[PDB]
């Protein structure tokens, strides 16, 4: 499913990622728009071979299985196809571990490029939160 902007900021609100951290809702909907276009089923392959999946464009090198990432740990116990799912659940919770981890939503590349430093609040305009 190729998410709105509103519909998926309030499927991110009920899944705790506002304010989760300290990122509010519009940094996360930001990455997403950046990371995938909010599309669900947006697969990318990096140059180091692991593939990113995902509306938030999780990276198989360190939080899922797709069995063809030599080396790869599995951190979020899932299999990456889940995060193709138009139920973004898998993403939020496996997102929310990736956030903790220390380096903060600088994680994703095009939050840290594209979001980070931005009017994030005004990609939750006009949204009946």
């Amino acid at each position: 499913k190729v998410f709105g902007r509103c519909e998926l900021a309030a499927a991110m609100k009920r899944h705790g990622l506002d304010n989760y951290r300290g990122y509010s809702l519009g940094n996360w909907v930001c990455a997403a728009k950046f990371e995938s276009n909010f599309n669900t089923q947006a697969t990318n392959r990096n140059t180091d071979g692991s593939t990113d999946y995902g509306i938030l464009q999780i990276n198989s090198r360190w939080w899922c299985n797709d069995g063809r990432t030599p080396g790869s740990r599995n951190l979020c116990n899932i299999p990456c196809s889940a995060l193709l799912s138009s139920d973004i659940t898998a993403s939020v919770n496996c997102a929310k571990k990736i956030v903790s981890d220390g380096n903060g939503m600088n994680a994703w590349v095009a939050w840290r490029n594209r979001c980070k430093g931005t009017d994030v609040q005004a990609w939750i305009r006009g949204c009946r939160l």
